[PDB]
């Protein structure tokens, strides 16, 4: 054809992502992509070697590429150069060489918030994290332009633009970059000090359902598009499931207190520190107890104690609490590839499965689910929907644990942290803090039993105890030093991060004299 009217795409500006206070976290940056029409290049061959050198290409390999693409009318030279580098090639004035203005993401906080903010692909589309989850909101709509193409791929004139490029929309996350940096720094330090393989830390606002911080190790710099390490790009807090172990005992206890059959001052006989159930043996770490009260069962973390309570009240009541607080349940966050985990269910619960459920084996949850469950407990038993975006109007929560039961369990968890023989490393000077340690043996990758030397160290809690504001989970995978108990490995991280986060949020210190 002598003339040919066709259409080309004009890239649109991707929406700005900020933290909850407007600090930029993902910013669309103008880049210059160079393309060429090989047929037009065929008329200026003496210019090719200088063009090749400017592109850092070998002269022969470049010439070979153009010659073998002589039939085509569109060939990429280089994508995503800075407009500074792009003009240096444009300045050669080579016939048939053209530029289009595209966009590439810059991430000002880099590795500090990489998992939460996420990453974009070669075409500026979200492929991880918020970038992926809110891709429709962020992407906008590209422009569509008219053209006039010949048999040589030549363009004549303009006088067009049928469709204008629509920019994407701004998005403010629930994340507070101040708390995010604190959490990042403390988790990294903990990983290194313990020679651990991986870790996750989530901070949630118990009143609004907002995720205030979400950090994992290992992490990566999303501005380095060359490294491409899949393991480091995993948002473990949302995609890696684990047995939460003794961190679910406060939920078993909630079921016990709701049953009508148990009060905190009631007693369980846990002597001699083991309990046989068919071919399975329930075992406590500390085996020098006889009568323990319900608070003591949580302080000492007696598997025997919680198991006997579970046999009394029935597994159904415990399953119900865990399901209602969201363990093994869809979070509704809508991140593709987010893992839901699994909460086992039965019509007739056998005794072994009843016991293991009560102390957190045989179910799999994510760190986000665990933090959300603790948020409901801290928020006087009311569960506010999870959000990764800033919440200005809070949706109504669902009452999942009665307020009196939740309050009672809160006081028990304060004792876990403060009482003699408790998790003293979770204490937060100036405040009352509450929570529960866990230590879980990892199930072998093959068939293959439980891995003898591989543990996960957990601490989950909230503060300030007298008026809860923040819930936090710290999960550290395979610590390598002498300590591996959650109370040794994860509790000090909870303490350090809570100390900073409460003060960054201007929460009044509550360890005061009696009124
Ligand atoms: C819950 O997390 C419980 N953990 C275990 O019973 C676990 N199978 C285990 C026992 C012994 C080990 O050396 C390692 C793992 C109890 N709660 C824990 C906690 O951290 O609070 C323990 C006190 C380790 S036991």
């Amino acid at each position: 054809p002598a003339r040919s009217v066709r259409h080309i795409a004009i890239p649109a500006h991707r929406g700005l992502i900020t933290d909850r206070n407007g600090e930029p976290l993902a910013v669309s940056t103008p880049v210059t992509t160079l393309w060429a029409n090989p047929k037009e290049l065929m008329t200026a061959k003496e210019r090719w070697p200088q063009l090749a050198a400017a592109l850092g290409q070998d002269t022969k390999l470049f010439a070979d590429r153009i010659e073998q693409n002589a039939e085509r009318e569109f060939i990429y030279l280089v994508r995503g150069l800075t407009p500074e580098q792009g003009e240096g090639v444009i300045a050669l004035k080579v016939p048939g060489v053209y530029s289009i203005e595209e966009f590439r993401r810059f991430y000002p906080a880099g590795e500090v918030v990489a998992h939460a903010v996420g990453f974009t692909d070669v075409d500026d589309r979200g492929r991880e994290g918020i970038e992926l989850a809110f891709d429709e909101w962020l992407a906008g709509v590209p422009g569509k332009r008219q053209v006039l193409k010949d048999r040589r791929g030549r363009v004549i004139k303009d006088v067009q633009v049928t469709k204008n490029a629509k920019p994407g929309k701004t998005l403010a996350l629930s994340i507070d970059l101040r708390l995010q940096y604190l959490a990042h720094r403390e988790l990294r330090n903990a990983l290194l000090e313990n020679g651990a393989k991986a870790g996750s830390l989530v901070i949630m606002d118990v009143k609004t359902g907002e995720i205030l911080a979400m950090t994992n190790q290992p992490t990566y710099n999303p501005n380095n598009r060359r490294n491409l390490q899949p393991a480091a790009m995993r948002n473990r807090a949302m995609i890696d499931v684990f047995e939460p172990g003794s961190t679910v005992k406060p939920f078993s206890m909630s079921a016990a207190l709701a049953s009508g059959r148990w009060k905190p001052s009631d007693i369980v006989d846990v002597y001699p520190g083991t309990l046989q159930i068919g071919r399975y043996t329930i075992r406590d770490v500390s085996r020098n107890s006889r009568q323990l009260d319900l608070t003591g069962i949580l302080i000492k973390s007696s598997n025997v104690g919680i198991s006997k309570i579970a046999f009394d009240i029935g597994a159904e009541s415990i399953y119900s609490v865990m399901q209602q607080v969201g363990l093994g349940q869809d979070t509704g966050l809508g991140f593709p590839g987010e893992r839901v985990g699994n909460l086992p269910n039965h019509r007739k619960w056998p005794k072994a499965e009843t016991a293991t459920l009560a102390y957190g084996y045989g179910l799999s949850v994510t760190a986000i689910q665990l933090a959300h469950a603790y948020a409901a407990l801290a928020n006087d038993g009311k569960s506010v929907p999870l959000s990764m975006t800033r919440v200005d109007r809070v949706p109504d929560g669902v009452q999942v644990i009665s307020p009196e039961v939740a309050s009672t369990v809160q006081g028990m968890l304060q004792q876990v942290v403060e009482a003699q023989g408790g998790v003293f490393r979770a204490q937060v000077p100036g405040y009352h803090a509450a929570g529960k340690s866990g230590t879980a043996r990892k199930v072998s990758v093959g068939t293959k039993g439980y891995r003898e030397n591989a543990y996960r160290s957990l601490f989950a809690g909230f503060a300030p105890a007298t008026d809860p504001r923040i819930a936090m989970v710290v999960v550290i995978d395979e610590p390598s030093k002498a300590g591996y108990f959650g109370g040794l490995v994860s509790a000090p991280v909870f303490s350090k991060v809570m100390a900073g986060a409460l003060r960054l949020m201007n929460v009044p210190p509550d360890n005061l004299p009696t009124a």
